[PDB]
């Protein structure tokens, strides 16, 4: 196994979102095996981002869920060779990003090189309005189709002044190699910004994720 | 107590699949307050059908949800004047159905009109091929907003031979009064056709139900 208890990985983020080309680079570290991690994000070209940082935060590390016993681990099993996602991120105000990830290793440090477009976000709506404070825990729903991992995720922004804002996660996951297939399965997660400076251009995020199966049959 | 603790209710529903009309009588009974519930179907006009049962399963019961004492029921609450609901189910292939119900009360009888207009099913898909093998159990996403509670469930049809059909249900529901909203929460099933006869106008169902947050503390 070359995934030890005890993990680092740097992340590079690059992209657009409507037209506002950026950079973050980002340290992290956590227990792959217990599903606990954070990660020190830099904006190292762009800052101040003149959107909410909120739509970046799920972008920037898979590897740290906790397993159990019974339900292969698609993401683990693919190192050292690694894998790759694509995802959609759907908002119910008409803007979409789409994301590419290619992650590697590299001793005890994965690598993440993640690209974002972002469009159509609103110049009225919450976004670019920075009213978003978080979001709220989520389950992804995940299953095996063609030797890929099939993600799809309700995610939903809570906004400033009570309501949410949605956004539908649709993830494909792609080892470089082939591993052993779970079952239809869910991933809980818990994802907060734990700290930052007043323009958001240095933050930090904790995120928990477990997975399980159907609490019902 | 407007709703008592065992229940019966009566579902009359209409509609047309790829052109085709029918009619569906079910009689149903169970525990609403232990979100445990079963109904016994006839396809009373248009039988048989030319489709799938699996399609309609899921929309012949929501006052039959198990809720803990501190997320706001906003279903029971709606009672005795009652609710409406309008559901769209977007299938891979690019079906589509859309849905609609109004549900009253009588006595110790719940009483549901449901109405559904599907389309885009291919010829040689699993629907009109009538390979499905039921729904995996699964969890709708449901928050408040503007007096009504919206929905979101990532749904999958098991296929012959090991495979998932997916379907994307979104869902609006309406009290008829104004009640206390729930948090953002979810809401677990499992939906089981125990009964049928061969081509599917006598049929029965059983379904489980359960509230509650998100698992992580």
């Amino acid at each position: 196994s070359v995934i030890a208890k005890q993990m680092t990985y740097k992340v590079y983020m690059s992209g657009t979102v409507n037209g506002h080309y950026f950079e973050v680079e980002g340290d992290g570290k956590g227990k792959p095996y217990e599903g606990e991690q954070t990660v020190k994000l830099t904006v190292t070209k762009g800052g101040p981002l003149p959107f909410a940082w909120d739509i970046l935060s799920p972008l920037m590390s898979i590897p740290f869920t906790k397993y159990p016993e019974d339900i292969p681990d698609y993401v683990k099993q693919s190192f050292p060779e690694g894998y790759t996602w694509e995802r959609t991120m759907n908002f119910e105000d008409g803007a979409v990003c789409t994301v590419s990830n290619d992650s590697s290793i590299q001793g005890n440090c994965f690598i993440y090189n993640v690209k974002i477009s972002g469009t159509n976000f609103p110049p009225n709506g919450p976004v670019m309005q920075k009213k978003t404070q978080g979001w709220e825990p989520s389950t992804e729903r995940l299953f095996a189709r063609d030797g890929m991992l099939i993600g799809n995720d309700y995610m939903a922004l809570k906004l400033e002044g009570g309501g949410h804002y949605l956004c539908e996660f649709k993830s494909t996951y792609k080892a470089k190699k082939p591993v052993r297939m779970p079952g239809y399965h869910y991933v809980d997660r818990k994802l907060d910004v734990t700290s930052h400076n007043r323009d958001y251009t240095s933050v930090e995020q904790c995120e928990i994720a477990i997975a399980r199966h159907s609490l019902l049959g």
